[PDB]
């Protein structure tokens, strides 16, 4: 039942079944060859009466050892090499999917969790394929094979092992479960106490000022004391568990080996048959260890194969069907548009606007008021809940998302840069050709060239986490040059959120104007004073919009709706409004 | 050499040496009793000729097993119980030290690192005391004892083990070191690749907008490929290492047990002497495992005992010698005061001021300009580099730090609250008696009572990390009530840094005035407009101070020094200065 999705998943990578089957066959043959070794030692030891020592018998044991090792090396390489092919194919599929999942997917799901899945689930599956299946089969063949060979030479001494091994395990298991429960509880109390100490130490500033020396000592002392009480409770458990595990193991060993010796010493058995018996006991206990591990692995494996298949079945973004845009700067109408993540809550509704060729329109309104939805609707970062976005007089969902994203340009504050060269960032993702003589003809414009020429290298710095740190103004100027190299007909601007420094800001404002000249521009911001020059402002009413005039008209005949943001500004200052 | 600081450290806890010595003696006796068991099994097995089976011989083995387990339970409890006493004593010493280390210590050293030390070093030392020393001694006695008993019954078969065991180890060790090196390199490349994927995923916003789909796919594909290449290099190592470990172990076992059988089968040995030989081999291999672990533990232990002793030898704050203050609101002079963390850089120098009875003085100046040093000097959070702080006409270092911290009061923005009750916070650390009828007579003042009475409980909420989250204004009002319950003669105020919300701020300003009335107040802040009412402002010049007048005098005859902060404000707004 559960093995049909795993198999299907493995088949997605078009694996070579012959090579895996042959490797498994070699493992099975390696285990069967490992059951000859104790019979050949018994034949050698039984044949040592009057000390003949036939050299062919000790040489044949070496030939069988080198043959077992040669086949085990081949099977182990083949299994690992194909597992490495299978896992590589899985990761390539998962990565090609992730890069095409709609930007909605990363809005709902954590990027780190997705990375964690593609890096761990594939690993689990690998581990299952390369080691655990072959380990499990070989262990079963080794265990049942060894017991069958033992019962055919001396059934009394294996009947004893088939009582001693289960009765020893029936004791050690519960005693071990009980032990581990106490280890977890002391770990948790250790954690609680470290947490408590951590929490007191950064507030030492007040503790000192308030004369709370004995008070904070005493609350820490109660933690020392609760840890000590659990430590004594662990001591009273570990003192019974330790001696009892050693008592059981040695009583099992003495019982098995002493009855082996008491058969050889009476004549009911030979010296070489006892030798074979010990040599097989090691071939019972260890693979029995192996097989047990298979099942936990199998559970984890199922969960992984559930998550990966989940990703690789999800919807991907249809970026490449529709028309091609001609004369793209034409009027963007919204007419009866609407949105919500689910129809339970319509985040934006009954909206209409026009956005005008070569002008600016500014989305500015209350913090947390949903205003970011209209911006994400206009850049196609989100599909409307059945209401029209229209360019000129054609519904915008007509044009291909490639032919849309090509005639849009995009810039933000708070941006990092792509790990790569500075010329690679100044021309990122655009498949048109570029040249040294024009890539800096886009960079002199944002004042990027005459900044970049002062760095240790004029085309690289390993920008981002590897290279030197850059200030927000430098990062913005690098973004503004990329958009001048695309020469988009429409521009989407994310001017600021959170908080920022005003250092060099007037030179950054003079850098920004370059890009927005003579093309249609849509801006989103957190304050009115940054937006005083705009040809239409849009105020946001937690689901609906008004304003639809100059900044001054908001200051003249809007009133209370300016006051619902301007009061929070006037708690700090008049923000250069001077009114 | 290295054992003299550990021992001294252990002696600091006044441990019971008799009980540890007796537990170690019991462990040694338990190991010697564990060397009888295989001789008694040999006597039983050798005595089984003609199958007499004397019941006293199989009963005596059980009596020796229950005696070994009884003494092992007692020794194991005693060792763990005394280790739990020793570690508890260590932690109590370390915590009583930390709480008294000067506030300078936590300024240089990370609190988390100190917690980590007191929670891990003590543990390491515990582990060494309870398990590793006894484990090491018992292993040596078990190993040398078992080998000495083997050589006295059959020296040929132990001479073989004393060649087989070292020659097997001389192979497995290097092959294992080499194996682990490849496992580390693949871990690192896995980490590098996850890091790379992580770094791409939160920037999916641009990747989509820029048409960088094949570009970001290909950079990820190169990571899949480098991981696959290292995976194949690991496969070519694991394929030789696995077979070779199994080949060696089985060749060692076959050689030892086959020569055991070939002695019994020729008559050079008995069936029971072979049984004893196997039973002792297990008493050689496992404690040899144990002893090896002792040394790594010993190294770690030394490092721990080095850090803990370091803490427990450090200087602690002399909080309780000097005079007692009378009439504490008198003039605080600074005259030729100076400071620095080291004399290499004098952070503040040649400073003089007066701070005046029942007035306000405000420390306001450039960000990162060192101004926080003068505030920390005035509250005695730091000693001057030989220049006088003086109250009335007495040097302030005359009064006890208790009798100082009692006549000071202290409040800050950005503060958390002590984990505890709300009545416990409103009266924190003060050793004077309090009553329900007066603790709320301090709380009605900050408007704290009529806020607290609306919570689910009127005296508790488990405030901080356990309970409900509180806003900055509520936390400030709780702090302001504590200072009214102390009724300090002098007040130290940290008004704001970083960033804050203006929500309810005018009601918080009306709450703050309550505390500062009719007592001397020192304030530190980040903007001039918050401080317009102050009777003296102090501007800071990266080592020296001026201003020494009203806010308006800074606005009238200071000029360029107001401009060196006011310009950065005027990039945003005039900040209600209206000039």
């Amino acid at each position: 039942s559960k093995l049909k999705p795993f198999f299907a998943l493995v088949r997605r990578t078009n694996p070579s079944y012959g090579k895996l089957a042959f490797a498994l066959a070699l493992s099975v043959v390696t285990t069967l060859v490992s059951l000859l070794i104790p019979l050949l030692t018994k034949q050698l030891v039984d044949g040592f009466s009057m000390s003949n020592l036939s050299g062919t018998q000790i040489g044949l044991i070496a030939l069988v050892f080198f043959v077992q090792a040669g086949l085990s090396a081949y099977a182990t390489y083949a299994l690992n090499y194909n597992g490495q092919k299978i896992i590589s194919g899985l990761r390539e599929l998962l990565w090609k999917k992730l890069i095409k999942l709609p930007v909605s997917y990363f809005d709902t799901n954590a990027s780190g969790e997705t990375v964690s899945r593609v890096t761990n689930d594939t690993m689990v599956v690998k581990e299952l394929i390369t080691t655990h299946i072959s380990g499990f089969i070989t262990g079963i063949i080794s265990v049942i094979g060894s017991l069958t060979i033992l019962f055919i030479m001396n059934w009394k001494l294996t009947l004893l092992v088939l009582v001693v091994v289960p009765l020893a395990a029936l004791i050690l298991v519960p005693i071990g479960r009980k032990m581990f429960s106490i280890s977890r509880e002391t770990q948790d109390e250790t954690a609680r106490f470290t947490g408590l100490l951590n929490q007191i130490l950064p507030e030492i500033r007040l503790v000192k000022a308030s004369n709370a020396e004995d008070v904070e000592y005493g609350r820490g002392k109660m933690g020392i004391s609760s840890l000590f009480k659990l430590g004594v409770r662990e001591a009273k458990v570990q003192s019974l568990v330790g001696p009892l595990i050693s008592l059981v193991l040695m009583a099992a060993l003495v019982a098995v080996i002493g009855y082996g010796g008491m058969q050889v010493s009476s004549g009911e058995l030979t010296a070489g048959a006892l030798v074979a018996f010990i040599l097989y006991l090691f071939q019972i206990i260890m693979p029995m260890g192996q097989i047990t591990t298979f099942f936990t692995q199998l559970q984890k494996s199922i969960g992984a194969t559930e998550r990966m298949i989940e990703i690789l079945a999800e919807e991907e973004e249809d970026t490449v069907t529709g028309k091609q845009i001609e004369n793209a700067h034409l009027p963007i109408q919204l007419d009866r548009v609407s949105f919500g993540y689910k129809p339970d809550q319509l985040i934006l509704k009954e909206v209409s606007a026009v956005i005008e060729a070569g002008k600016v329109t500014a989305i500015v309104g209350p913090s947390g008021g949903g205003k970011t939805t209209l911006f994400k609707l206009l850049e196609r970062f989100y599909s409307p809940t059945a209401g029209t976005i229209r360019l000129g007089d054609e519904p915008v969902d007509t044009y291909s998302l490639e032919s849309w994203r090509e005639h849009i340009g995009y810039v933000s504050q708070e941006s990092p840069l792509m790990s790569g060269t500075i010329r690679e960032n100044i021309s990122y993702g655009l498949e048109r050709d570029v040249t040294d003589a024009e890539i800096e003809k886009a960079a002199e414009m944002a004042y990027a060239l005459n900044f970049i020429k002062e760095l240790p290298n004029q085309f690289d710095t390993e920008v981002g986490e590897r290279g030197i740190m850059l200030s927000g103004g430098q990062r913005q100027r690098i973004a503004i040059a990329r958009a001048l190299l695309r020469n988009p007909s429409i521009l989407m601007l994310d001017e600021a959120t959170s908080s920022l420094d005003s250092q060099s800001e007037k030179s950054v404002q003079q850098a920004l104007e370059v890009l927005m000249e003579g093309r249609t521009t849509i801006v989103i911001a957190h304050r009115l004073s940054t937006v005083v020059d705009a040809d239409q402002l849009l105020f946001v009413e937690k689901g609906e919009i008004t304003g639809r005039g100059t900044h001054h008209e908001l200051m003249a005949s809007h009133g209370l709706y300016r006051d619902f943001a301007e009061q929070q500004l006037k708690m700090n200052c008049d923000l250069e409004n001077k009114a």
